[PDB]
């Protein structure tokens, strides 16, 4: 995909099924929620999040918080599923030492979309962005280190991984306006699993 960053195409179809049962019990202690943004306003994606640090919003800044802001208790611990999944797909892609602390659970549902950005709020940029597609297909767009760049448009489709690192770990990059459709496991949305290693 570019320096440092891969597609692994349906990597994660086996662990499918899986992972979508520990996204829903996950989601038991730690509802999807749409944040809203340091400016006010209400993302269309909603997300939770699992292992000691989750990603969340604050009045002024993104964050990383070992507590869950909505339900005021920690965030559920890392599934086993998802730990084994990240590891391998690290592996295959380049980096075998990965060791997440977070993972972001994003659920899309029609229309969503994630706008252009870059995963600046982890400190030790040695660690890679591994990101992991469920149900209905997306268009992911990949970008360089300036919001003006050239945008690479790909579909990402169930089970599609994609890992970036190193030369390509800050990146802009989104995800354009969810079509509107239907998949056997996830039914009416796509959900998104964001491995980083936020502390240390
Ligand atoms: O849904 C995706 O494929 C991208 C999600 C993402 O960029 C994020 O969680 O920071
Ligand atoms: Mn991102």
């Amino acid at each position: 995909l570019a320096a440092g960053a891969v597609i692994l195409r349906r990597f994660a179809f086996n662990a499918a099924e899986q992972l979508i049962r520990d996204i829903n019990d996950v989601a038991s202690q730690s509802p999807f929620r749409q944040m809203v943004t340091p400016g006010g306003y209400t993302m269309s994606v909603a997300m939770t999040n699992c292992g000691h640090l989750g990603w969340t919003t604050h009045r002024q800044g993104y964050l990383y918080s070992p507590i869950d802001p909505q339900t005021n208790k920690p965030w559920p611990a890392m599934p086993q599923s998802f730990h084994n999944l990240c590891q391998r797909a690290a592996t295959a892609a380049g980096y075998p030492d990965f060791q997440p602390d977070a993972c972001l659970i994003n659920r899309y549902a029609p229309g969503a979309k994630l706008s252009l950005h870059q995963d600046k709020d982890e400190p030790d940029l040695r660690a890679p962005i591994v990101s992991v597609s469920l149900g209905l297909p997306a268009i992911f767009q990949f970008g360089g280190l300036k919001r003006n760049d050239p945008l690479k448009r790909l579909l990402l489709e169930h089970g599609d991984v994609v890992v970036w690192g190193g030369e390509s770990r800050l990146f802009y990059h989104g995800i354009q306006p969810l079509k509107a459709g239907f998949h056997p496991l996830t039914i009416d949305c796509r959900y998104n699993l964001t491995f980083r290693q936020a502390g240390k």
